[PDB]
């Protein structure tokens, strides 16, 4: 009843180009078995949002990884918050989404236009640059780390921390292997700043420590919830504008619209998440037998949802794979959806936002000029290199 597949969705060839093999995920039924791994799949928009909208059923607790913490040793401590269910889930949930509320945009929006504004100037002055390097990666590096409070030592772990903690949601593959083994002096610097002294005032991580006299989290929970924004806050938004800025580069009549009117910068930036998706895939675990788009899926099995392939989904998209930067995007599951959505996703789009403004207003045109370069990891899509000639306004 349920098809059999051989698609490897974490191969070199998957991440090259995934949208081929998405299609055939979405098109062979509603729930596949991915015999490489022996996992549950769904690609369809649908499914992915029934799983991510029953968090009991199709459980955190047991890894957003293929690992299965009831068989195997997690890497690391497990998150709080990303790798915990409701009720243990509420309160850090609710910590974090304080710390990074609508309210708390205010006091960041300023300096992070500043610092957008001030990059795009920078850029325009040498004209030909790498909008990966010296775009997606220089400006969150310029604002984030900052508003967390860290110090300025050490900052060259968070990049390679991230991308081992993406990497090691897949599967023990080479990616993986080599994550972990490359790891214990990024855990150890991204440990050591999760600690109270290590976190300038008034920065999310001296935030999430002042939480601790409300009785929504005690003291030795705030390390690792600081561990959590260090974690998930950084090489997500690199991926995501350096998708927005490719978007952009390969559909310049999107450009033109945004550059005529720069309030459509928030929704680019959100279509530039649906389109590309830099979180691809990730994982649930069932916690009873359960009947999924008419397909029966024991307990305790991996469930892989494509959250990429599901912001295809022509089911439920027109043109799905245009990138249109008035489309109506509500809906899209890039942050997730449910009650785990993106607790970051304001911080996200703030900083999405503030780039593509001073994009809109400040240049003119932007020309890929060299060899594209894709980077590899388990379950982030976006580029190493995007060599781009800037042209000003
Ligand atoms: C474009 C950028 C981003 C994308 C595409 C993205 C995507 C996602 C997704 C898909 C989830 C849901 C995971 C799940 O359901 O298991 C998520 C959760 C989360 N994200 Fe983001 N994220 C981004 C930026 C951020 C930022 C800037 C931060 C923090 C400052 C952050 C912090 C978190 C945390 C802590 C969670 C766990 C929430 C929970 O389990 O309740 N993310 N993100
Ligand atoms: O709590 C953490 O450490 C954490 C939270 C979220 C993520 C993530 C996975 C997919 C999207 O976001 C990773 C780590
Ligand atoms: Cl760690
Ligand atoms: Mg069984």
């Amino acid at each position: 009843t349920i098809p059999h597949l051989a698609i490897d969705p974490f191969s070199l060839d998957f991440f090259d180009d995934p949208y081929p093999d998405q299609q055939t995920l979405r098109d062979a039924g509603p729930v596949v078995y991915l015999d490489k791994w022996n996992v549950y799949g769904v690609a369809r928009y649908a499914e992915v949002h029934a799983v991510l909208n029953d968090p009991t059923t199709f459980c955190s607790s047991r890894g957003v990884g293929l690992s299965d913490f009831k068989k195997e040793k997690p890497w690391r401590p497990p998150s709080l918050i990303l790798e915990a269910d409701p009720p243990a889930h509420t309160r850090p949930r609710a910590v974090l989404s304080k710390v990074l509320s609508p309210a708390t945009m205010k006091t960041i929006r300023d300096g992070f236009a500043a610092a957008a504004d001030a990059k795009v100037d920078e850029l325009l002055q040498r004209g030909c640059i790498d909008a990966i390097a010296d775009l997606a990666e220089a400006y969150p590096l310029s604002v984030f780390p900052d508003a967390m409070g860290l110090k300025q030592e050490g900052r060259e772990h968070l990049l390679p921390y991230a991308g081992l903690v993406f990497n090691a949601f897949g599967p023990p593959n080479e990616l993986r292997q080599t994550a972990i083994e490359r790891s214990a002096p990024h855990q150890a610097y991204v440990n050591e700043q999760c600690q109270r002294p290590n976190l300038a005032p008034g920065g999310f991580g001296a935030c999430i420590h002042a939480f601790t006299d409300t009785g929504e989290i005690t003291p030795d929970e705030a390390p690792l919830l600081v561990r959590s924004l260090l974690s998930a806050g950084l090489d997500t938004t690199v991926n995501g504008i350096g998708a927005a800025v490719y978007c952009l580069a390969r559909f310049p009549g999107e450009l033109q619209r945004l550059r005529s009117d720069p309030t459509l910068a928030r929704n680019a930036f959100e279509e530039a998440v649906r389109f590309e998706s830099p979180v691809q895939t990730f994982f649930r675990t069932t916690t009873r037998e359960v009947e999924l788009g008419g397909a029966v899926i024991g307990e305790g099995e991996k469930v892989l949802m494509f959250l990429g392939s599901a912001n295809r989904d022509p089911r439920r998209w027109s043109d799905p794979d245009l990138y249109d930067i008035t489309r109506k995007t509500s809906g899209h599951v890039g942050f997730g959806s449910g009650v785990h959505m993106c607790v970051g996703q304001l911080v996200a789009r703030l900083e999405g936002e503030v780039m593509l403004s001073a994009l809109a207003r400040k240049v003119a045109a932007i020309d890929i000029d060299g060899p594209v370069k894709r980077r590899f990891n388990n379950t982030l899509r976006g580029l190493e290199s995007l060599p781009v000639k800037l042209t000003p306004a």
